[PDB]
């Protein structure tokens, strides 16, 4: 049967299966309130499937300069056509290659740039924003958005929205490296996964995305969505809860010593956006510190909501498309305050 919601990460997660019903504040403000993240499926059925494609992004923008990432090494790549990112995006055998001759893992840096997703892109603007779950919450008029009501004492958000692009990460070694390193953000977000691309030329890669997903610590209900529903699985996420960030910055200063770092006893770890957290660091992080966080897989129409101050990393097991809309709550709106 059809139904309202249902829980993940062991009962700690709320997931939302309809994201245009007007009654799931009423399931939401609770589990928001206490400072859980929250995911939403099914975004993907509401959008123009034809607008989300990486070979149109190619086609249409192709000729513009960018910088990628190499993912592996944390590298730079230079004053690059856009195209050459969005051409290797499926196909392994069109990817820019590394000295040792592999196929790179790249991330497309900050694209399209700064504010500029609505005047380059007024379509896609359109279909996203007109389809984002909980509206009140994340339009940018929506009456609980506090984003456009706030004085100079507070840290407003940036007009976005803002799109996440970067291939997927392929061997054994990959899996102690992030696509977005941990960091905290002082706004709210909703993250949207609209493409998942799974690649083709080295295509028979579906057991290290299976053991991936298992040591991530992923729960089952989460495995039973691949297995028993054919579901695309875009990104692993791990969460942590906002009252838990200065005990991850003291894991964080702990280890960078033992690392031969040297930084001042005062330093920002999360702040600096330097660290995966792997299979060792977590382990540790609740063993030394006493600290869970919330394992979450980011699925095809699947919105993942972010509450302000809560330390968060992104791991692609496929080529992804993500777009995300930052938003002030006012469950949340202190960790944005510049006093005291
Ligand atoms: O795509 C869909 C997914 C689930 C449903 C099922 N209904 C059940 C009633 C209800 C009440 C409050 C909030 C949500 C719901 C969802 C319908 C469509
Ligand atoms: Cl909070
Ligand atoms: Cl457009
Ligand atoms: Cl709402
Ligand atoms: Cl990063
Ligand atoms: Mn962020």
């Amino acid at each position: 049967s059809m139904t309202s919601h249902s829980w993940l990460c062991d009962g700690r997660l709320l997931c939302l299966h309809d994201p245009s019903n007007k009654n799931n504040w009423k399931i939401f403000r609770e589990c928001w309130k206490q400072g859980q993240p929250v995911l939403v499926s099914g975004v993907h059925k509401k959008l123009k499937s034809e607008l989300w494609k990486p070979e149109a992004f190619s086609q249409e923008f192709g000729d513009q300069d960018v910088d990628l990432v190499n993912c592996r090494n944390c590298a730079i790549i230079s004053d690059v056509k856009v195209r050459d990112f969005w051409d290797g995006f499926e196909i392994i055998c069109k990817r820019l290659r590394s000295e040792d001759g592999q196929p790179m893992v790249l991330k497309l840096k900050d694209w399209p740039p700064g504010e500029d997703f609505r005047d380059m892109m007024p379509t896609r603007f359109e279909d996203l924003m007109e389809n984002l779950p909980l509206p009140e919450y994340t339009k940018r008029d929506g009456r609980l958005n506090l984003a456009s009501r706030l004085p100079s004492y507070f840290v407003r958000p940036d007009l976005g929205p803002k799109m996440y692009n970067a291939y997927g990460l392929i061997t054994a070694e990959d899996r102690r490296v992030g696509t977005t390193n941990l960091h905290l953000d002082v706004s709210d977000a909703v993250n949207v996964m609209v493409y998942v691309g799974i690649p083709i030329g080295e295509g028979a890669h579906d057991e290290e995305v299976l053991k991936t997903i298992d040591e991530g610590d992923a729960d089952e209900v989460t495995k039973e969505r691949i297995h028993d529903h054919k579901e695309k699985p875009g990104a692993l996420w791990h969460i942590y809860a906002a009252k838990d960030a200065e005990k991850i910055r003291e894991l964080l200063r702990k280890v960078g010593e033992e690392q031969g770092q040297e930084n001042p006893p005062d330093h920002d770890p999360i702040h600096d956006q330097s660290w995966y957290l792997d299979q060792t660091l977590r382990k540790r992080l609740y063993e030394e510190y006493g600290v869970q966080g919330w394992a979450i897989v980011q699925f095809l129409g699947d919105a993942v909501f972010i509450p302000a101050g809560a330390p968060h990393q992104v791991h692609n097991l496929y080529s992804c498309i993500k777009v995300a809309e930052d938003f002030v709550s006012p469950e949340h709106v202190k960790h944005c305050f510049r006093l005291t």
